[PDB]
């Protein structure tokens, strides 16, 4: 059940932003939205798809252990932090696409394509595979729970790998995603998904926004935390 | 581990803040360490509230603790500190060092589960006494900062006799610190003022995660003195932040 709140348009008006936030408490049968239509519509997961594909990696045994390392071939990348060897957490962090790539690549394209089905993902950074705000909320929720088809320790492994913010009360799990700048006509997504941990409650997100300037880029994390931050959240 | 080093430039952040203890880094690739008093390092102390890592191990591994989303209800009643009354999370109570949580934990183990985990995970001297709800605190357990590192890299390397998916869960709650190039599992302890001429212990256990590196430590000090507390902290991150650790 997905409800319509109107008090947070001022920050997507005064930005001139096209967006949609959606956020749920304790369980994804009750969450919270600023545009019901964009909630549900389908957009590239870009590298937010990083979270489903080490969870297969590790399932196949192609990631062996959370230990593993990713030794940098030597040969130049797209951006510089990506050249140099890295461990889970640390190429989920950085984002590192050619690591992801070749564990993608192992895994195999009917494989990878059996597990999505299992797991409910969606309908690459550009493909043919498409993802609701919903839809990925939904998901992170069943990773949270230890519910996916999937052995317990592998989603504990690829849950500690997600923390990026820790202090005494409160933990967050979560990962950014973007496709690259677009046209006016044909704009790029960016995503910010993820959930937070407060007291003895929990609570799922999950932005995305139309792109075609790239300097438009921090309103992925800076608007969906005013809004978390008002609720009590964090 | 495999090899240790006298470094007296640590020293200085010691006598700055007039402070008798201890520190204890390893690196995890090449298996060595280094410290600033090779004797302190070896010295056992009470283990105080570092001992919810062993105790929170055994409380999953003998299903005491259910799951890592159990909750430990307050009853309404007041609590020594205040920080501790509300329910509680697995790494809630451990955050916060709920005491009579992990008391309670630990009178359901029982005393002689509780022996035998001690002696697989080779922690401390290894003795009970007092109670089963008094050993850590002021009892007659004992731990040095060597033990402490040990302990820890067999906890990270999933080495300890318990299950893969229960040294998991514990590892993800004591998570203190979080940036993109590295990740910081902690816990702090502290026995209490003692007297003059007979002090306590503060403690500072941890390790810290980051590139493909992996670094284990150990702080420990005399304390007499509840304004001192802060130190426990503030000397370790100092000397981690000069060896371009953390920070
Ligand atoms: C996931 O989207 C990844 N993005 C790309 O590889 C496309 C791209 C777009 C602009 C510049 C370079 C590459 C990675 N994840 C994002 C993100 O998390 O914001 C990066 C921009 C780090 S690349
Ligand atoms: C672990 O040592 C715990 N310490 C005690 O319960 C002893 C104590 C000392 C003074 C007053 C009351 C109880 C926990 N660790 C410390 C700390 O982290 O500062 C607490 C005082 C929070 S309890």
């Amino acid at each position: 059940s997905i409800t319509e709140n109107t008090s947070w348009n001022k920050e997507f008006s005064a930005e001139a932003v096209n967006g949609v936030f959606v956020l749920c408490k304790s369980s994804s049968k009750s969450c919270a939205t600023n545009d019901l239509a964009r909630a549900s519509k389908e957009y590239l997961p870009a590298s937010t798809f990083k979270i489903p594909n080490a969870i297969i990696g590790l399932e196949t045994g192609v990631i062996k252990n959370e230990h593993q390392v990713f030794k940098w071939d030597g040969k130049p990348r797209a951006m510089k932090q990506w050249e140099r060897d890295l461990t889970l957490r640390g190429a989920i962090q950085v984002s590192a696409v050619p690591v992801f790539q070749q564990i993608a690549r192992e895994v195999g394209e009917v494989r990878m394509q059996k597990y999505l089905k299992k797991f409910s993902y969606g309908n690459a950074l550009e493909g043919q595979l498409r993802i609701s705000a919903v839809n990925q909320v939904e998901f992170l929720e069943s990773l949270y729970l230890n519910k996916l088809s999937a052995s317990k320790e592998n989603q504990l492994i690829v849950k500690e790998a997600l923390v990026t913010e820790a202090a005494p009360e409160y933990l967050v799990h979560s990962k950014t995603g973007f496709s690259g700048v677009g046209t006016e006509s044909n704009p790029g997504v960016a995503w910010w998904v993820g959930w937070v941990e407060k007291e003895t409650e929990v609570y799922f997100f999950a932005f995305n926004m139309d792109i075609d300037n790239e300097s438009k880029l921090p309103l992925r994390k800076s608007i969906p935390t005013k809004i978390m931050e008002s609720e009590g959240i964090i």
